[PDB]
């Protein structure tokens, strides 16, 4: 076969190939500087020098605190390259957090900028990056060799998820079952480092041999300097939460900006209704750019299904996350002797080449999280099949409570919400009205350009759920809190009220 992506079984051995097959190509740009794929390679092998004099070695974790930039991505070649690992320290975690992900993934060295108190004193600093740039440059890691851990929250301790080359190549390769990516894409880099969002922004571009541009610090405030940034430099793809796409359509509108270059959008990490989707139909339609919804997991190599966006998706009220990429077995599992009937609601396991192997030094959750039947990972979330083999995404699994007589699946109370053409997010929790009487009571987001009262939202739950699980208040928010993680911080809103 000609297809490097299926040719080859690693991360660094795919790169070096896309590079040396046509250095002179774009592969990363910032403002007008241009990085050549030769250009990046010799850049990122003279880095991995370096490292190499710092005492990194395969199966080495080495930690990486800096922003989504030039640097970063030859940083992680570098990284790479050694045969190592990295493992991406946000840039706005904790101190304690940052603290706990060092000692827990015991990370030898770190790449950039360590923050205030960081254990890890062995550095190479972004500027001694920089001054590899224009140089002129083992074995490299194999397909069952790490090549990052993210940590996931959940409450609890951060759970650090190693994720293999050959974890990634079976994404890479799953891919174009869905997406029609070639070498004259331009992908916009945009998320944390430290997200997984972001592995799928780099390797896919590096893995089509496509121009990945990177978003100045100048345009990270505001979703018309993000516009601005997109049109200017041609990007045809871009990666969204369902959140960030919301700003991105009024901006859009309200600019008058031409969208059009664009040649697909990307959502994932939250539930994704047509409320959110409607406005930037209506504007621009669903066919350039084409829109994709996205489902997946730290755990499972960053997406595990995908949904584009069709007329029908506009017309229905709830949220579907479309069907499984090629690697994939699935079940649907009740509590009970596991499999639902079709159709019926149960938490999403899921198997194949794109598991990680595991939690990172826990072993009970690891064995919890991960049982054998065939090996899979039981995600947390509930879905169901629809008539088609399509899934529909219901909630989170551990949002069912007790109260006042009932077991209540708030899961199902923020799906009914979400049912309201007028509502964008809702967020359910229980608190004290009076000392001893505590209710339900749901935070929620408007759609842009309505208004919507509790009086409204009480009578369009009054057709759809039974009055035990009816909000006894309704709080409009500009929009939900969100941890560095989130995605919607639950506790938040709790306080918020
Ligand atoms: N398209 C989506 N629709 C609904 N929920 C999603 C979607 N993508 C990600 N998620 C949620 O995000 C979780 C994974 O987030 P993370 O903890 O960062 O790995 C999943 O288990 C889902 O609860
Ligand atoms: C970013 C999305 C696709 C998913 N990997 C998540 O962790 O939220």
């Amino acid at each position: 076969t000609s297809d490097p992506i299926a040719r080859n079984s690693d991360l660094v051995s795919l790169f070096r190939e896309v590079a040396a097959t046509a250095p002179e190509r774009t592969a990363l740009s910032a403002e007008d500087d241009r990085i050549s794929y030769g250009r990046l390679d010799a850049w990122s092998d003279a880095v991995a020098r370096t490292l190499l004099a710092e005492g990194v070695r395969p199966g080495d974790r080495v930690a990486l605190r800096m922003s989504p930039g030039a640097e970063a991505i030859v940083a992680i070649l570098a990284i790479l390259k050694c045969g190592a690992a990295y493992v991406p320290v946000d840039l706005r975690n904790p101190v304690s957090r940052s603290d706990f992900i060092l000692a827990d993934s015991g990370a030898s060295a770190l790449i950039g900028e360590p923050h205030e108190g960081c254990a890890v004193t062995r550095v190479v600093r972004t500027a001694a990056v920089a001054e590899c740039k224009d140089a002129e440059p083992a074995p490299g890691p194999g397909a069952e060799d790490m090549a990052y851990v993210i940590y996931t929250s959940g409450t609890g301790n951060p759970k650090g998820v190693p994720v293999r080359h050959a974890n990634v190549l079976a994404l890479l390769a799953g891919a174009p079952s869905v997406f029609d990516f070639s070498g004259d894409d331009r992908w916009l880099l945009f998320h944390s480092l430290s997200f997984d969002f972001s592995v799928w922004e780099i390797w896919g571009a590096f893995s089509t041999g496509a121009e990945l541009v990177v978003l100045p610090h100048w345009a990270a405030r505001t979703p018309e300097q993000y516009l601005a940034v997109i049109i200017d430099r041609g990007v045809t793809v871009i990666n969204q939460t369902p959140t960030a796409f919301l700003a991105l359509t009024e901006a859009a509108v309200r600019g008058g900006r031409d969208v059009s270059g664009l040649r697909y959008v990307i959502f994932g990490g939250e539930k994704l209704t047509a409320p959110m989707l409607r406005p930037w139909a209506k504007a621009f339609g669903l066919d350039r750019p084409r829109l994709v919804n996205g489902y997946g997991i730290t755990e499972t190599t960053v997406f595990t299904t995908f949904e584009e966006i069709t007329e029908a998706y506009l017309a229905q009220d709830a949220s579907i996350i479309g069907r499984a990429l090629p690697s994939f077995g699935t079940r649907v599992v009740g509590d009970d002797g596991r499999d639902v009937a079709p159709g019926e609601t149960g938490e999403l396991w899921l198997s194949g080449a794109q598991l990680a192997e595991g939690y990172l030094r826990r072993p009970e959750l690891t064995a919890e999280k991960f049982p054998e039947v065939v090996r899979y990972y039981r995600t947390g979330d509930l879905v169901s099949e629809l008539p088609d083999g399509r899934f529909a995404y219901e909630g989170r699994a551990d949002l069912q409570i007790k109260l006042r007589g009932y077991r209540i699946e708030l899961s199902d109370i923020e799906t009914a919400v979400r049912r309201h053409d007028d509502v964008v997010d809702a967020v359910v929790t229980v608190r004290e009205f009076k000392p001893g009487d505590l209710r339900l009571v749901c935070a929620y987001v408007a759609r842009e350009g309505s208004a919507t009262t509790a009086r409204e939202l009480r009578n369009h739950i009054k057709t759809l759920l039974p009055a035990y699980m009816h909000p006894a208040r309704y709080l409009p928010l500009p929009g939900l809190p969100r941890t560095v993680n989130g995605k919607v911080d639950r506790a938040a809103v709790a306080r918020s009220w």
